[PDB]
């Protein structure tokens, strides 16, 4: 069949230089259609654009695109066949396993006694007693929301917390932000293309050094959980679910349930739901402030259904359309990863009539998706009403698709919806937010990345 269009491809750089990324895409889906291709350099590319083309791809022929292209670097991290933990796992047995594991025991904890509901409204106590520290004094909010997000996570993986000023903790938490700006390197690609690069040891000791510290620090840390793990009893964490799985799986060379993947799994698990939902955080923080009115419908909303004392719970949801059409708003304006996380097809497809070759690097531009002016009434405002009707009920249109979608969808969204909510309802539920006077309104154009983040802003948190 036809092969998607795009722009002219140059000898050896091919369209590299026809894409500075976003806002260059947007471009292309106005010229060549909301299906067209790129060449990466080595790298054959399909950017996917509007619900449709992301749809068809990742639904329709969901069996054929829920691989990830290759990343060699990742054997300087452990990984192998057996343990690639679940982000950027091979399509096949190790990712499902590990896929199928963690979305269940997510669940496990999940339900029951709500150890999961329990974990976040804790840490939502925390945090608003860090946010009471802060106040009558403008303050930058973003640290203490990877805190209280990380320790959710840490609840879950470890089944611990950590403080607010604990040495390892901030360690953990910097390691982190570092080791993400070191995906977004241009090294990176030059020793995925060409593995042996890697047998030179002046180099391998300069890819992924923040990395291979998280890891480090993580080891430490596991190290020390398995040494108080009580496995005479059930499982009250992530972590020691997978470490009596390892115990089973002893004498199983087919098992992705081993050393080497533990800390894999855990550090994905950790960073993934650390910086994506800490920066929506903080993306609904500004935007509170942006929008003082909008701010307080949600307050008036939270007195109505929960008042000023009792903690929120996911049960008030249901009765909160106002709130969960901010949140839902939030995420949707705030587009934190507007191109996704690539996919590869492992298979001939066909998306839009035009034919996709195996082993073609996908780009789902989610960014096309939330903010398609074919769907959303007004998709560059800020506009709570685009998840509301007349009569104020709380309506999901079929394009709010922030989490992707398929079998590589999100796994830790019901715990990503969860932490928004009762962080989110919490923080607003004691505190009233505003820009600090004398400064200058802050931007609502967010600083492109891999994952995109608000523009550094202060803010006041005046006690309700
Ligand atoms: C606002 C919060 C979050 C957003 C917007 C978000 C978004 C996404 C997106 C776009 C993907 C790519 C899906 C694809 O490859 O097609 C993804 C995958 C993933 N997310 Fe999240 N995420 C959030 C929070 C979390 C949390 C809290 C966790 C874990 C506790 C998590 C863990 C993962 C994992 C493990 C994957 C890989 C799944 C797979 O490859 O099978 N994320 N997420
Ligand atoms: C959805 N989404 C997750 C992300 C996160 C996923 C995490 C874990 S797996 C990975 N490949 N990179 C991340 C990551 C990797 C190493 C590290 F030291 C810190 C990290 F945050 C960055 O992107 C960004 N968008
Ligand atoms: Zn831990
Ligand atoms: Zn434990
Ligand atoms: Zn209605
Ligand atoms: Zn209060």
């Amino acid at each position: 069949g036809k092969l998607p269009p795009g722009p002219l491809p140059l000898p050896g750089l091919g369209n590299l230089l026809h894409v500075d990324t976003p806002y260059c895409f947007d471009q292309l889906r106005r010229r060549f259609g909301d299906v067209f291709s790129l060449q990466l350099a080595w790298t054959p590319v399909v950017v996917l654009n509007g619900l449709a083309a992301v749809r068809e791809a990742l639904v329709t022929h969901g069996e054929d695109t829920a691989d990830r292209p290759p990343v060699p670097i990742t054997q300087i991290l452990g990984f192998g066949p057996r343990s690639q933990g679940v982000f950027l796992a091979r399509y096949g047995p190790a990712w499902r396993e590990q896929r199928r594991f963690s979305v269940s025991t997510l669940r496990n904890l999940g339900l029951g006694k709500k150890s999961l509901e329990q974990w976040v409204t804790e840490e939502a106590a925390c945090l608003c007693a860090a946010f009471a520290n802060h106040s009558g004094r403008p303050f930058r909010p973003n640290g203490l929301l990877d805190k209280a997000v990380s320790n959710v996570i840490a609840s879950l993986t470890c089944g611990r917390r950590f403080e607010y000023d604990d040495p390892r903790f901030l360690r953990l938490l910097d390691l982190a932000q570092e080791g993400l700006k070191e995906e977004s390197g241009f090294l990176r690609e030059v020793l995925n293309a060409v593995p042996v690069l890697l047998h030179i040891p002046a180099l391998a000791g300069k890819v992924l050094r923040f990395q291979k510290a998280f890891l480090t620090q993580l080891d430490e840390l596991l190290t020390e959980h398995r040494m108080t793990w009580d496995p005479a009893q059930p499982p009250r964490d992530l972590t020691e679910a997978f470490l009596a799985e390892m115990e089973k799986a002893k004498g199983n060379p087919e098992s992705s349930f081993n050393d080497e993947n533990l800390r894999i799994v855990v550090a994905d698990l950790f960073s993934a739901g650390m910086v994506t939902t800490s920066t929506t955080l903080a993306w609904g923080l500004l935007l509170m402030i942006l929008h003082p009115d909008v701010q307080r419908r949600v307050q008036q909303e939270i007195d109505d259904v929960i008042g000023q004392v009792r903690r929120p719970e996911m049960g008030d949801q249901a009765h909160m359309p106002y709130t969960t059409a901010v949140i839902h708003e939030v995420q949707r304006f705030g587009d934190i990863v507007p191109l996704g996380v690539t996919h590869m097809t492992s298979r001939d497809i066909e998306v839009q009539g035009f034919r996709i070759p195996k082993g073609t690097t996908l780009i789902t531009n989610l960014s096309s998706v939330l903010k398609d002016e074919a769907v959303w009434e007004k998709p560059f405002r800020f506009h709570p009403e685009h998840f509301l009707d007349a009569q104020g009920h709380f309506v999901k249109p079929e394009a709010f698709l922030p989490f992707s979608a398929g079998r590589r969808a999100c796994l830790g969204e019901p715990l990503a919806r969860m932490e928004l909510f009762l962080f989110f309802t919490s923080l607003l539920q004691h505190f009233s937010f505003s820009v600090p006077t004398g400064q200058p309104r802050p931007s609502h154009h967010g600083v492109f990345a891999f994952l995109v983040s608000p523009s550094p802003y202060e803010l006041c948190a005046v006690p309700r």
